[PDB]
């Protein structure tokens, strides 16, 4: 589909709550996935945000790609 976004460049403390607040303005979010390093406790700096509507995902990409989050430049593309 074209409803799931790949989001890279996430600071270590960015979590599901942070991601949801940053992306919910574009439309309903179905789920957020944050792959973790099993040995350690933290994530790897990227996540997946799935929108209910492809149209909302598109708007999210257009606005969020190369934007700032926790002082880091993030990259947003179709997963």
């Amino acid at each position: 589909s074209k409803r799931v976004l790949y989001v890279g460049g996430l600071a270590e403390e960015v979590d599901d709550k942070v991601l949801h607040a940053a992306f919910i303005p574009f439309g309903d979010i179905t789920d957020i996935q944050i792959p973790l390093d099993y040995e350690t406790e933290k994530h790897r700096g990227f996540a997946f945000v799935e929108f209910e509507l492809a149209e909302d995902a598109a708007a999210a990409i257009d606005n969020m790609n190369e934007s700032e989050l926790f002082g880091r430049t993030i990259r947003v593309n179709l997963a």
